C-alpha cells in the first residue's frame, strides 16, 4: 500500500485529536469541510465531499472549490441532518473536461490541430455519457458529441456547441471524473438543536420566598417561570438543590462562620438530610420539584442542574465512602482550594483508590435527575476532577440518553478547555467577561468561530455569580446593555443571571468580580414588580434579544461571523449569516460617551456588489437605514448601545 | 476504553501526516519532541521523552521543562544515533515532591499544621527512597526523613533538611513519579548524515574535453575532480549521463533545430544506443565511469546522478512499452510542457496503463547504477509523475539499501514541494534562489528551519542551469560572493551549477532566468587554469566557506537558528549553534554600496548576559573583534561581503 493516493487528498479538516474523537455539529448547522487536493503536472483537478449518515447513507452532490488561488486548500459547506454519529470523506479526482476546454479556448481560435483536438473532445463527452444514469441528460452529450465530430460545420461552430449552458448544467451534476481517490473516513457527531443555540436564565430558588417564609420553595419559584419564559430564555440553570452542610458553614459575604439563621452556600452539598441524590427540606419534596419541571416545560423551559462533585464534611459520602477523599496522616481532609480562593466548606473528591465505585455512583445520580426531567447539566469546576473520568461518564449518558447536555463551566487555562470540549462536554464556558475591548472580543471571536467551532459550543454569560466585571461595575447600566447584546449577537448560546436585568454592580470591594451582599451566601429577595413598574430593568431589552434570535436563523449560529472596519477604537462591527438571513449588528463598547463613527462594510462578504446599497432595519427601534459601503452611525450610551440590523432581501 | 489518559498527554510533536508518515533525523542530529502536559487541579507535572531505538533499547533519562509560562506545552531536546526506523514517546506524570514543596514553602512560615506538612513530605522520601537504584543516594533520602520527623527540632531546620542541593540532586536524577501515562509512540526515521549535510557541485562531463576531442569523456572528466575536491565539496551531481536523441534534438541557446554537430540536450534521454541504464558513447564505456567513481571516492567525492523519467522519441521504449506514452487520437505523442517552457525534444511518461511495469523498471535502472556506486539521484521533475509513484519507487529501493538519497527538483507549489518531502525524498531543492532581501531570507528560512525541518531538508543551490537570478545579474561578482556565504551558512546543504565561481552572469535576455549560450545545448570550455591564474574567479572563497563548514558543527545543521535585528534594511544578521559551537554570521546584501550599521545581539539567545563581551574571529578574515549587546559594523563590497564568525571560548 501508499498513504497517499493516485490524486492526493490531505489535511482534511475539521478533525479533532487526529481522528480519535469527533468533530461536532447539530440539527440544521453548515460547516465547512475542507482539504488539501492537486495533482502532478498541469492538468485540472476537482473535488467533492461525501457526507454520510448512521445507517451509511450519501448525502446530496457536494462540490468543492479552491478557496483562495495557489494554495491547493479546497473546501465546501456541508449539513447536518439527523441526530447521531455521522461519517464524511473527501474524494478528489482528475477533471479532464476542464483540462480540455482550457486548451480548446487556446488552440482552437490560434489555429492549431483543430480536428484533433475536437475529436480529444468528442471522446471525453463520450466517456461522460456513460457513467450518466438519466436518458434525457444522456441525449443532451451524445448531441454535443455529434456536434463535437461533424466536420461540415467550422471549428468554433462544433466548440461552442460542447460549452452551452444546457451542457454545463449536465456536468455540473454528473462531471467526468477521473482517478476518483478517497480520504480515510472522519466522525461527526450531530447533537441536538440546544447544544448548540439557546437562552439561559440562572436564579436561586430559596431567594424567591414570601414574608412568612423567607427561604423560597419549589412551589414559590415556579412564580418566576412565566417572567422568564416572557424574556425568551430556553433553559434555567439552578444552583445545587441538595441538603447544605452546616460543619464549617459559610457566612454572609464569604464569612468563616455561620449564624444561626445564615443558609450557606448551596455548593457545600450534604448533610445527614441526604446528598447529591436529594432536595434541600426547606425547597420541598422531589414531588414539588416534578411540579416546578413540569410548569417549566409547559412554558418551554428545560432545566439544567448544577453537578458539583464534592462534598460538604456533613455528606454521608464522607462516612460511607472514605476512600473516596484524601486523608492526611491525621485522618483529616483537607478543604479544597482554588487559589487563592479557599473553599473552607467543602472537601474535594479523590479519584484513584476507587475510580469505578465513583463512575457508577456518578452516573447513577445524573440517571436519578434524568428520570425527572433533567436533560442539561452544568457541571461545576470539572478542571478538577479527572479529564478521563468526565470521558467515561459523559459516554456512558450519552450511550443510552444522547440528548443529554453537559456544560463545563471551565474557568481555566486553554489547554484544559479545549479538552474537556474535545472529550465531550456539548458546551463550555469561556473567557467571555474578560474580553471587553474591540481587540479582545474580535481576537476572541475570531478563535470561536474558526478551528475551535469543530469541537467547542460556547455559552457567554454576560455576568454569573462569582463574576461581575469591571466594566459593569465601572459603566453602569450602558454596560449591562452592551455586554447583552454582544452576548446575545456574537454567540447562539448566551446567558444571564438573575440580578443583571437590575444593573446590579455594587461589587465587595474595589478589585474584586464578586458582589456585595452576593446571593451565594444569603437570601436575595428582589422587588421584580416595582422594577418592572419604575423601568429600573433592562428585561425589554433582554426580551427584545431574544426575540431578534427566534426570528433570524443567522444568529441561531456561530461559524458564519465576519469583522467590518470602523474608524473609532470604541466602535465594533460584525455580521452573521445563514441562507437568505442577514444580520448586521454595530456596537458602542464606550458606556459613558457617545462615539460617532463611519462603518465601513465589506460587501463582497454580505454578497454584495462594492457600489450597491442595500436597506437595514434597526430592530432594537423599528427605524429603516439605507447603507452601503460607507455608513455614518452615532451612537448614546443610555438611548442606544448598538444598531442590530436585518438586511431587507 | 478513554483516548485520553490519567495524565493528558496530547498533540505530540514532531509529527508527519498525522503518525502515518515518519518525522526525520541525521546520525548525530538534535530537535525538539514537544507535548502538551497538564492535570486536574494544582499540583505539578512532570514529563520526559523516551526515544527508542530500532531494536527497542530506550535512549537515557529526559525531563521535559515547560516552554513557556502557562501554556501547558513540554519540551525536550533529543539526539538521534544509528540508522534505521526509531520511535518516541512522552511520558507524563504527577510530581508529588514538587507540589508538596511549594506547599511547604508557605504553610512552615505561616505557622499552619506544621508537624502534619512535615510528616507528609517524609512518607513521601520514604517512596522516593525505595524506587531508587543507588545505595548513596538512598541513605541521602533516609536522612532527609528522619530530619523531617525530628521533633525536638524547629520547623524551619527540619524543612531545610530536605530542599539541600545535595538532595535535589538525587530527586532530578531519578523522581518520584505518580500515574504515569504515556502518548502513543510516533516514528522516527534516522538517516545517514550526508542526507542532512554536504556540499554539491554540478558540472557536466562533456564540457571537459580536449583540443583534439571536444567532446569530453569521462577520463577527461576525472581530471576536473581533484580540483572540485580542492574546493571542499562532498558530492558531484552530474546531468544525464545517457545516449541522446536526434528526433527533435534543439540547437544553441534553446532553438528547435540542431546543426549536424549540435551536441543537443542530456534531459532528451534515449537512442537506439540506448536508455537510461546506458553511457553516451561519447562519454566513454560503463568502465570508464567505474574509473571515474572510484577517483571520486579517492577524493572523497560521492556521485548524484540526474534520474529524470522521460524520453527522446529515439528512446527505444517509444516502440517497446506504447503504453508507457499518451498517444492522441492519431497515435502521436505530445511533447512535454512546463508552460510557457516548451520541450519538443521529450516525450513525458504516462503512468495509468502500466504503472507495475514502470515501477518495476525504474527500480531496475536504479538498482543497476547502485551496483556501480551511485548511492545518490537527484530526480529532475518529480512532481509531473505520480506522488504515489515516488513514494512506492523510494519505499522499494530504500527497504534494500536504506543509504541511498533521493533529492528532490520540484520548483513547483509548496504543497506538492512539501508532500514530496514528507512521502521520502530525503532531501529537496527549494525558493533559495528567489529570496534575496531581508525580510525574503528571514521569513523563508524561519520557515525551514521551524516545523518543516521534520519532514524535509533542504538543499541550497546557489544557480542551476535553469536559473540565473537578477539579483546575480545586476550584481556582478560582490553579488556572487553574498550568495555563496548565503547558502553555505543557512543550510548545511549547498551547491553551485559550474561557473558559479567564474561569475558568469549574461543572460539569455533582460528578464529571463537563463544563461545566454547555456551548457544544456552546446559543449562550453571553461579554462580553469587561465582564471586562476587572472584571480577571475571566487573558488578562493568557495574553499574557505566550506572549510569553515567542516570545522564548525553549527554549520553542519538546520534547525539551530536565529535573526538579530539590525538598523538598516540591507543588513542581516544571524546565529547558529551546536554544543559549545556558536556562529555568528552579518551579511551586506547591497552589492554596489558600502554599508554600516548597528547590529544588536540577543545575548540570552547566545546563551550569555545582556552585559555580557565575547571574542569572535572572523574565519574569512582572521581578524578578531570584541563583540556585546550593541555592535558597529562597515562592510564594504569586494572587499568583505559578510562577516564569518565563531566565538571562541
Ligand atoms: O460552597 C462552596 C463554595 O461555593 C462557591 O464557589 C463555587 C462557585 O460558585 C462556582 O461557580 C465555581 O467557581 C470557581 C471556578 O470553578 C474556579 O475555576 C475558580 O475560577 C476563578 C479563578 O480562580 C480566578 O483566578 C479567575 O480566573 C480568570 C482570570 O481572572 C481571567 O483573567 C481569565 O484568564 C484567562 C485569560 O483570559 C486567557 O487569555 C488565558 O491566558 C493565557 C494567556 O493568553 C497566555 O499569554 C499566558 O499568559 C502568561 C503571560 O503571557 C506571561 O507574561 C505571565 O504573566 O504568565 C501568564 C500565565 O501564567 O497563559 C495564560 C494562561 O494561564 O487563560 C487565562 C486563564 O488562566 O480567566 C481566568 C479563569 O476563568 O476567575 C475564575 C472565575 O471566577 O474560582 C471560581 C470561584 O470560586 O466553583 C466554586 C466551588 O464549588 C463560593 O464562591 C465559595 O465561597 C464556597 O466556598
Ligand atoms: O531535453 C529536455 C529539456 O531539458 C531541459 O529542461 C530540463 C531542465 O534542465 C531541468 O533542470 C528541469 O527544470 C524545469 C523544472 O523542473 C520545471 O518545474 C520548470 O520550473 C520553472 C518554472 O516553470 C517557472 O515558472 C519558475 O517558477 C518559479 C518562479 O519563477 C518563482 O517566482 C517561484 O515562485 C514560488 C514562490 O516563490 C512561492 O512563494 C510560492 O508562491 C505561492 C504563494 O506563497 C501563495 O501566497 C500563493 O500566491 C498567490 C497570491 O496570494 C495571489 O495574490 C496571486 O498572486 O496568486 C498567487 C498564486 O498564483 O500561491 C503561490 C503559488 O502556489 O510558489 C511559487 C511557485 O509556485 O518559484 C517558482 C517555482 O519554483 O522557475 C522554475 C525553475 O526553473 O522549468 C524548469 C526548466 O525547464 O526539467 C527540464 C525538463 O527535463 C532544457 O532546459 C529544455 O530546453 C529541454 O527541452
Ligand atoms: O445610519 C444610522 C444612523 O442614522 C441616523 O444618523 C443621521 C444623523 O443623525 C444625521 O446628522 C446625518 O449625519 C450627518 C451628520 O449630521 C453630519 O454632521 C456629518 O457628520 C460628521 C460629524 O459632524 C463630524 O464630527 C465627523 O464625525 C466623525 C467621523 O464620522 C469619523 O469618521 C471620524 O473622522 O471622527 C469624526 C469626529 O469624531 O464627520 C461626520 C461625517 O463623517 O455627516 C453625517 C452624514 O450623514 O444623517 C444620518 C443618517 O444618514 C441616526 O441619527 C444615527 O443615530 C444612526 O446611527
Ligand atoms: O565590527 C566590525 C568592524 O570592525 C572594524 O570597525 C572599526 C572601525 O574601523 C573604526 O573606525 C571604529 O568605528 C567608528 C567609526 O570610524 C566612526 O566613524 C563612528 O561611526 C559612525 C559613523 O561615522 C556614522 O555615519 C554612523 O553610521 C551609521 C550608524 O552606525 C547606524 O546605526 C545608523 O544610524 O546609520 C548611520 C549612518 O550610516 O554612526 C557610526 C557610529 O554608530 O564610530 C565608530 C565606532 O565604532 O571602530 C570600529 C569597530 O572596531 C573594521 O574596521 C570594520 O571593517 C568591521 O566592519
Amino acid at each position: 500500500p501508499t498513504v497517499v493516493g493516485r490524486i492526493p487528498v490531505l489535511d482534511v479538516r475539521p478533525v479533532v485529536q487526529r481522528g480519535r474523537r469527533p468533530a461536532k455539529a447539530v440539527t440544521g448547522e453548515s460547516f465547512e469541510v475542507s482539504a488539501t487536493v492537486f495533482r502532478e503536472g498541469h492538468d485540472a483537478v476537482g473535488a467533492n465531499v461525501v457526507l454520510r449518515d448512521p445507517r451509511g447513507r450519501p448525502g446530496p452532490w457536494t462540490p468543492m472549490r479552491e478557496l483562495a488561488p495557489g494554495t491547493d486548500r479546497w473546501g465546501a459547506t456541508v449539513t447536518a441532518g439527523e441526530t447521531g454519529t455521522w461519517s464524511y470523506t473527501v474524494e478528489a479526482w482528475g477533471d479532464p473536461v476542464t483540462t480540455w476546454r482550457h486548451h480548446a479556448r487556446i488552440k482552437i481560435p490560434a489555429g492549431l490541430d483543430t480536428d484533433l483536438v475536437l475529436e480529444e473532445g468528442a471522446r471525453l463527452y463520450e466517456r461522460a455519457a456513460a457513467d450518466v444514469p438519466g436518458r434525457e441528460d444522456r441525449r443532451e452529450l451524445l448531441a454535443a458529441v455529434d456536434a463535437l465530430r461533424d466536420e461540415s460545420r467550422p471549428a468554433a461552430s462544433r466548440l461552442a456547441a460542447a460549452l452551452t449552458p444546457q451542457v454545463d448544467a449536465v456536468l455540473a451534476r454528473h462531471p467526468l471524473r477521473d482517478l476518483v481517490t478517497s480520504s480515510d473516513p472522519l466522525p461527526l457527531l450531530v447533537e441536538r438543536e440546544r447544544a448548540l443555540y439557546g437562552a439561559w436564565y440562572e436564579f436561586f430558588p430559596r431567594s424567591e420566598g414570601t414574608p412568612h417564609t423567607p427561604h423560597g420553595t419549589f412551589r414559590t419559584a415556579a412564580r418566576r417561570l412565566p417572567a422568564i419564559a416572557a424574556m425568551g430564555f430556553d433553559v434555567v440553570y439552578l444552583p445545587p438543590i441538595h441538603p447544605i452542610g452546616t460543619t464549617h458553614r459559610k457566612g454572609r459575604n464569604n464569612t468563616l462562620s455561620a449564624t444561626g439563621d445564615d443558609v450557606g452556600v448551596p455548593w457545600a452539598i450534604g448533610s445527614p438530610e441526604g446528598g447529591h441524590d436529594s432536595i434541600h427540606p426547606a425547597l420541598g419534596t422531589l414531588d414539588d420539584f416534578d411540579h416546578f419541571v413540569t410548569e417549566a416545560g409547559k412554558l418551554g423551559l428545560e432545566i439544567a442542574l448544577d453537578f458539583a462533585l464534592q462534598c460538604s464534611p456533613d455528606h454521608p459520602w464522607v462516612h460511607k465512602h472514605p476512600e473516596w477523599f484524601h486523608h492526611r496522616p491525621d485522618g483529616t481532609i483537607a478543604h479544597a482550594e482554588n487559589p487563592p480562593k479557599k473553599y473552607q466548606d467543602i472537601y474535594p473528591i479523590a479519584f484513584d483508590a476507587d475510580p469505578d465505585g465513583l463512575a457508577t455512583e456518578t452516573v447513577r445520580i445524573l440517571r436519578h435527575w434524568m428520570d425527572h426531567g433533567v436533560r442539561i447539566f452544568r457541571v461545576d469546576n470539572p478542571h478538577t476532577k479527572p479529564v478521563a473520568f468526565w470521558e467515561r461518564v459523559i459516554a456512558d449518558i450519552n450511550g443510552t440518553d444522547p440528548d443529554v447536555i453537559f456544560l463545563a463551566a471551565a474557568f481555566t487555562r486553554p489547554a484544559m478547555m479545549a479538552t474537556l470540549a474535545q472529550i465531550g462536554f456539548q458546551q463550555s464556558y469561556t473567557y467571555f467577561t474578560w474580553r471587553n475591548t474591540k481587540q479582545e472580543l474580535t481576537e476572541y471571536l475570531t478563535e470561536l468561530s474558526g478551528e475551535a467551532a469543530s469541537y467547542m459550543r460556547p455559552n457567554f454569560f454576560a455576568n454569573t455569580p462569582d463574576i461581575l466585571h469591571a466594566y459593569l461595575q465601572h459603566g453602569g447600566r450602558p454596560a449591562f446593555e452592551v455586554r447583552a447584546v454582544l452576548a446575545a449577537t456574537l454567540s447562539p448560546t448566551w446567558g444571564i443571571y438573575s440580578g443583571y436585568e437590575l444593573c446590579e454592580n455594587t461589587p465587595l470591594r474595589e478589585g474584586s468580580e464578586e458582589y456585595l451582599d452576593s446571593e451565594k451566601y444569603q437570601l436575595k429577595p428582589r422587588d421584580w414588580t416595582r422594577a418592572a413598574r419604575e423601568g429600573t430593568t433592562i428585561a425589554p431589552l433582554v426580551t427584545r434579544l431574544n426575540t431578534i434570535r427566534r426570528e433570524n436563523p443567522a444568529l441561531r449560529q456561530l461559524r458564519d461571523l465576519h469583522f467590518h472596519p470602523t474608524d473609532k477604537e470604541e466602535v465594533i462591527a460584525y455580521s452573521k449569516r445563514q441562507g437568505s438571513n442577514t444580520v448586521l449588528v454595530v456596537v458602542n463598547l464606550d458606556p459613558r460617551h457617545t462615539q460617532e463613527a463611519t462603518v465601513s462594510l465589506d460587501m463582497p462578504q454580505l454578497g454584495l456588489d462594492w457600489h450597491e446599497s442595500v436597506p437595514v432595519r434597526d430592530e432594537l427601534t423599528g427605524e429603516t437605514y439605507h447603507w452601503g459601503r460607507a455608513n455614518y452611525v452615532r451612537l448614546e450610551p443610555g438611548r442606544t448601545p448598538a444598531h442590530v440590523c436585518t438586511v431587507l432581501r
